[PDB]
């Protein structure tokens, strides 16, 4: 088990970091800084978490104390879906990387397929609760993206949320100048994502797997919904392995070739959830894991479901 998979930029990727979607402000720098100290080297960001700042003073600091240096670090942020106008990416670029306090990103995402109306307001809505779309489309919001990688603010390009026509609407655009180097998708044993994975590793696009653990602390969660972390069946495989169902949940993607990114906050699970290279899932393990899919995702809205980019009418 290596740590870094080989991008297609030529660039090597950590295939753990550390999440950061829902981490306050006033708790995020603690948090990236004692992640830096255990060992984790990727760190996956967007200005829509609006903590980048924070983030970026751990950074900072790690670097000031001689623990790590830039190079060694692997950033990910993500263009927000009310920046998709080609003359708005590298504004919303710049203003990541002056929050994150950085020179460049490692990696930067389409966060979803779907433009939303410029302005201020992260999630405009109208009257009828649906967000309100901007004139703006993938092909289009890719060339800006390209341009990025030319101008030297990021390294490596790549989406997020693409159903795989949108991924190879890219794959196939005219004139292309950069393949997606990632997708970023949620996947975990309720969400397998079989289909879409066999898709971009076919195609030399790496995955992450996004909410590892299920996102028990996502905001709209239902009553009469899930809890991975709760599953005694998942349990069952830890306790065989003596570790935490976390540890076996962060270490499933990784024997399927994947990246992975849990989010915490807390300093003591930050450290439990990167001892993870120590131990393996048997083949057994993988396989009923697998089994363990209900097609179930957590991360999607009702009020984008209009949206002519939405991405999860597809199958996969
Ligand atoms: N591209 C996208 O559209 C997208 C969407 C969703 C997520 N993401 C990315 O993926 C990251 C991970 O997904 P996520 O934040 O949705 O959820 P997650 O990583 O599946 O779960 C995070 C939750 O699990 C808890 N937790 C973490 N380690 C634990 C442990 N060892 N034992 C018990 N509980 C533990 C955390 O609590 P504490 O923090 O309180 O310790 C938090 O409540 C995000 O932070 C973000 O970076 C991207
Ligand atoms: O985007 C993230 O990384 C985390 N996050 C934050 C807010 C949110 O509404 N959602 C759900 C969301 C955001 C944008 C969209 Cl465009 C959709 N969707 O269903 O199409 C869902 C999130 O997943």
């Amino acid at each position: 088990m290596a740590s870094r998979i080989l991008l297609n930029n030529g660039a090597k990727m950590p295939i753990l970091g550390l999440g950061t979607w829902k981490s306050p402000p006033g708790q995020v720098t603690e948090a990236v800084k004692v992640a830096i100290d255990v060992g984790y080297r990727h760190i996956d960001c967007a200005h829509v978490y609006q903590n980048e700042n924070e983030v970026g003073v751990a950074i900072q600091e790690k670097l000031r104390e001689q623990v790590v240096k830039r190079e060694e670090l692997f950033i990910v942020s993500k263009l927000w879906c009310t920046y998709h106008e080609k003359g708005l990416v590298k504004g919303a670029c710049q203003k990541t990387l002056s929050d994150l306090k950085l020179d460049y990103l490692d990696l930067y995402l389409i966060h979803w397929p779907t433009g939303f109306k410029p302005g201020k307001e992260f999630f405009p809505l109208d009257e009828s609760g649906n967000v309100v779309p901007s004139d703006t489309n993938i092909l289009d919001t890719w060339a800006a993206m390209e341009e990025l990688v030319d101008e030297g603010l990021v390294k490596a390009i790549g989406i997020s949320n693409f159903n795989h026509l949108q991924v190879e609407m890219i794959l196939n655009k005219p004139g292309l100048k950069y393949k997606p180097a990632v997708n970023q998708i949620e996947c975990h044993p309720y969400l397998t994502q079989e289909k879409l994975i066999q898709y971009c590793q076919s195609k030399g696009i790496v995955v992450t797997a996004y909410s590892p653990l299920g996102s028990p602390d996502r905001p709209w969660a239902k009553p009469e919904d899930p809890s991975l972390l709760e599953d005694p069946r998942i349990k069952a495989i830890a306790a065989k392995h003596n570790k935490t169902t976390a540890q076996v949940l962060i270490r499933f993607p990784m024997q399927r070739n994947l990246v992975v990114i849990p989010k915490s906050v807390t300093p003591e699970r930050i450290a439990e959830n990167f001892k993870v290279f120590d131990f393996e899932l048997s083949s057994q393990d993988m396989t009923t894991l697998l089994s363990y899919n209900r097609n179930w995702r957590v991360c999607a809205l009702l009020s984008c479901t209009s949206h002519k980019d939405y991405p999860f009418h597809e199958e996969f």
